[PDB]
């Protein structure tokens, strides 16, 4: 990709301790699966390419970028220790959208639809065993 986009968030690091939990399995098999296939997922399936979108200020404003493509890699490549780390990544993705964009912009309506599904699924996050 372009030198004018930042490196994507970390998805590989052997020094970071890893664990499978039943909650992380739910986040991959239920939460990410549900959001990824949504009609409104596509803007969120990869990092924001600020060059291609002609948003040169995007990474001046958004200093903690996150997207579902990164989360999918982190879940599939066992990057997390716990569910809270992954829930935080989803919440960062939504708040980036809401901070950068005007309320009622199409992408905001798209993010809000995904966030409503997300909340319903996370309220049913299973008890950790
Ligand atoms: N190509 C695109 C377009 C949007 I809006 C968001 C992400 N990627
Ligand atoms: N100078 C710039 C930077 C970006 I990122 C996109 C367009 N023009």
């Amino acid at each position: 990709g372009s030198h004018m986009n930042p490196p994507p968030p970390e998805t590989s690091n052997p020094n970071k301790p890893k664990r499978q939990t039943n909650q992380l399995q739910y986040l991959l098999r239920v939460v990410l699966k549900t959001l990824w296939k949504h009609q409104f997922a596509w803007p969120f399936q990869q990092p924001v390419d600020a060059v291609k979108l002609n948003l040169p200020d995007y990474y001046k404003i958004i200093k903690t970028p996150m997207d579902m493509g990164t989360i999918k890699k982190r879940l599939e490549n066992n990057y997390y220790w716990n569910a809270q780390e992954c829930i935080q990544d989803f919440n960062t993705m939504f708040t980036n959208c809401y901070i950068y964009n005007k309320p009622g912009d199409d992408i905001v309506l798209m993010a809000e639809a995904l966030e409503k599904l997300f909340l319903q699924k996370i309220n049913e996050l299973p008890t950790e065993e």
